[PDB]
C-alpha cells in the first residue's frame, strides 16, 4: 500500500508521510473526472462540492466530532493563522507559547503582537521530557492578562507528549481577565495519537493531512469547538466563505468551518487525503495503530540505548513515534543526517535542542530500524 | 495538447481552463520525484525550493517584472486578501470598488470595514460597457479619504476591459488625504490580455493560474510593485515567510514577495502551472494570442447578433474573450445553461446582470462556435 517505503529506509513521516497508492490513484482519478466533465461546469462543480463534504465528514469522524467544527485548510500553519488573526485581541493581552513551538507559529504570534499590541512569553517544556510537569510549569506562568496558550500536543523536537488534559484543567481553573483558551498545534499528534475531541476537551486544534495521515502536501484542517466558533472572526475569506443573496451578493458567513475556507484549492489533492484517511481506518483502530507505532519506537529507542555513542533524549520509552537523540562525533548532526541520506536513510536535524529525530510509523518495520542502527554504529568520538 | 477539448464544446475558460497534457505530466512526475527521493529529505526539499523559484521566475517573465515582486498563492482571492489585510487601515479610510467586482472580494472588503471601521462605496462601471468613461466615473467618486480602488481589469460579468492606464493616471493626479492605490483583480485579464507591468504601471495585481493560463486548480499569484511592498504588512504567515537564525529562530522576513507565502502547499501543482505557462509561450506572443482570442470572440459575437432571440450586452465587438448575452425565453438562463450542458456545451450563468457568459480562447475554433450557435438558436419566446 506504500510503494515509497521499498527502496529506502524512511524515518521522516513527521516531515511528510509516504503517499499510499490509493491516495495517488484518487488524485489522478479526480484530474480525469475534471477533464472529462468540466473542469468548470454544473457536473464538475457539484462533484467538487460533494468531495469537499466527504472529506469534511471523514475528518469529523476521525476526531469524533460534528462536521460543522471542521475547516479544511492547506496545512497546519493556516489553522493557527485562522485562530490567531480571528480573536478579538486587545492591547496588553498576553499569549503564552511553549519553548518547543514551530518557528512559523512563533512568527504569526509576533505578527499579531505587532498588529494588536498584545504581548507573548515563552514557558519551558523541553526540559520536562524526563522529569517535572509541563502543566505545573504553565501554572507558574499564567497571569492576569493571559488569554491564549499555544502548545504542540506532541513536541516536534523532543518527542514528548504534553499532558493536554491536565493542561486544559490548569487553564480552565485560572481566574483572570480572560477565560484561558488553548490553541493546539497537532502537526505530529494527529494521525499518530488516538484523538477523540468528545472525550478530550479542546478549544482549537490545528492539523495537516500530509504527515502522519500520509496525505499529499497541500491539504490539512482545523477543529474549533462549537462554543468557541463565535470568538473567531473570519480574516482571509472569499467565495467559499459566504452565503449568497438574490443577486449573487454576500449575505453572511457560510455554516460552521466553511466561513474560514477561501477560494479555489487543489481539489484532486482533497481526494488523495480522503483515500489516505480511509486506508488507515481499514488497517485498524487509531488505538491499535498507536500501539504499533509505540512498539516500533520503543524497539528503535532500545537499540539506540545499546549504541555507546548515541544518546537518546528520552530516558523512558517514547510516548509516540518520535525518537530524538544526539551522536558523540566530531561531525555534527547536520553532516551525519546528510551522510545517512547518501545511504538512503532518512531522518531530520533538529535545531533546538541540537539533535537528530527519527519517526517510526505503524508501517515501519524491524529491518529498517536495524539498518538505521547498523549505520549509526559507525559514528564515534 | 488540450485533450479535454475533444467531445465537448467548452466556453468556460474563465471558470477554469482545460489542463494541457504537459501540465498533467509535470504534476504526475513531481509526485514521482517525491516518492523516489523523499518525500521529506535534503534532496526533496531542495527540489521543491528549486521548483518554487522556477515558477516565481516564470511568472515574473510573464509580466516583465523582477521575481522579487511575485508572491505565489493558491488563487486570485488570496492575493486580494494579502493586499487588503496587509494595509494599515484607520477608521474612516475609504475603499472604492467598481459595481462589477466578485462577491468574494466584496466579502473581504466587508470584513475589513467591520474590523477597522473603514467604509466602501461602488462606482457604476457596468453601464460603461457601451458608453461613458469608467475613468471619468472614478474621478467623480474619488474623494479626500479614498485610500484604495479595487477593480477587475477585465470584468467577469459584462466582458468590458476597463481603461486601466487612464484610471491609473486619474488616481495619480488626485490630491487627497492618501496617495491613491489600485488593487487589480486579474482573474479574467491574466492569460488573455497581453500584460506588461514595465510598460503598464500598477500597484497590486492579483491573478490565478487556473483560468486563462490553464494551470491546475490551486495555484495563483500576486504582483506588488516594489514601491508598494513596505505598505503591505504580512498577515497569514508561517515557515515560508521568514528567515532563520542560529537556533532556528525567526530573524526577519523572507526576501520580497516570499514573506506573504505561508507553509506546505501542493507542490506537484506548481510544476503543473509552470508547464502550462511554458506551453502558453511556445504558441506565439501574448499579442498574437490576444488577437486570436478577439478574432474568436468577434466571430461568436457577430453570430449571436444574427440570432433573433439572443442579445449581446456589448453593442461593439468584445475587447477580450468574454461574450455575455441574454436569451428571450420562458426558460430562464439557468435552465438554458443546464440544457446546454446536457448537450456537452459549457457556458455559465452570471447573477448580475442576469445573463449567460461564454469564454472564447485562442484554442477555441469556429466549429465549436458554430455548434453553440446552432443549439442556442433552438431557444425562443
Ligand atoms: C508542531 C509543528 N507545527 C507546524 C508544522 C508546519 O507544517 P505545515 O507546513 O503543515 O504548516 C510542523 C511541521 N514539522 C516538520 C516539517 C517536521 O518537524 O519535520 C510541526 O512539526
Ligand atoms: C473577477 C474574478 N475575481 C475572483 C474570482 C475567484 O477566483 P479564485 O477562486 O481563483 O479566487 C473569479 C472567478 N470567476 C469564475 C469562477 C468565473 O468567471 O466562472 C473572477 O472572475
Ligand atoms: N524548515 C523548517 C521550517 S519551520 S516550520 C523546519 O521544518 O524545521
Ligand atoms: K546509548
Ligand atoms: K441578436
Amino acid at each position: 500500500q506504500f510503494p515509497g517505503l521499498a527502496n529506502k529506509t524512511y524515518f521522516n513521516f513527521g516531515g511528510q508521510g509516504i503517499l499510499p497508492t490509493v491516495a495517488l490513484e484518487a488524485i489522478t482519478a479526480m484530474y480525469g473526472y475534471l477533464q472529462e466533465n468540466g473542469p468548470f461546469s454544473i457536473a464538475a462543480n457539484q462533484h467538487i462540492q460533494q468531495l469537499i463534504a466527504q472529506l469534511r465528514q471523514a475528518l469529523a469522524e476521525t476526531f469524533n466530532v460534528d462536521p460543522n467544527t471542521i475547516t479544511i485548510t492547506d496545512n497546519v500553519t493556516t489553522g493557527c493563522d485562522i485562530v490567531l488573526w480571528g480573536l478579538d485581541w486587545h492591547q496588553g493581552d498576553e499569549i503564552l507559547l511553549t519553548d518547543c513551538e514551530h518557528p512559523g507559529i512563533i512568527a504569526i504570534v509576533q505578527a499579531i503582537a505587532a498588529r494588536f499590541g498584545i504581548t507573548y512569553r515563552f514557558f519551558p517544556v523541553a526540559a520536562t521530557l524526563n522529569q517535572g510537569d509541563a502543566a505545573a510549569v504553565l501554572a507558574n506562568h499564567l497571569g492576569p492578562k493571559t488569554r491564549l496558550v499555544i502548545l504542540s500536543h506532541l513536541l516536534w523536537n523532543t518527542g514528548q507528549v504534553l499532558p493536554l488534559a491536565e493542561i486544559m484543567a490548569v487553564c480552565r481553573r485560572h481566574q483572570g481577565n480572560y477565560p484561558v483558551r488553548v490553541l493546539v498545534d497537532g502537526a505530529q499528534s494527529a494521525g499518530s495519537l488516538p484523538l477523540d475531541f468528545s472525550r478530550l476537551e479542546v478549544d482549537y486544534y490545528a492539523f495537516t493531512g500530509h504527515k502522519w495521515f500520509a496525505g499529499p502536501a497541500g491539504v490539512g484542517g482545523l477543529y474549533i469547538h462549537g462554543d468557541c466558533l463565535g470568538e473567531i472572526n473570519p480574516t482571509y475569506v472569499g467565495w467559499r466563505s459566504i452565503t449568497y443573496g438574490a443577486k449573487g451578493e454576500p449575505t453572511g458567513w457560510a455554516e460552521g468551518g466553511k466561513r474560514f475556507e477561501v477560494a479555489t484549492s487543489a481539489y484532486p489533492q482533497y481526494a488523495g487525503l480522503l483515500a489516505a484517511l480511509q486506508l488507515h481506518q481499514r488497517q485498524g483502530t487509531a488505538e491499535e495503530r498507536y500501539q504499533a507505532i509505540c512498539q516500533r519506537s520503543e524497539f528503535l529507542w532500545r537499540g539506540l540505548n545499546q549504541l555507546p555513542h548515541v544518546h537518546c533524549l528520552a530516558t523512558s520509552a517514547p510516548q509516540a513515534g518520535l525518537v530524538s537523540f544526539t551522536v558523540d562525533s566530531p561531525l555534527g548532526h547536520r553532516a551525519i543526517v546528510q551522510k545517512l541520506e547518501e545511504q538512503r536513510i532518512y531522518l531530520r536535524t533538529i535545531a533546538d535542542p541540537d539533535c537528530i529525530r527519527a519517526c517510526c510509523h505503524y508501517i515501519t518495520d524491524e529491518e529498517e530500524i536495524n539498518h538505521l542502527l547498523a549505520r549509526l554504529a559507525d559514528f564515534g568520538p
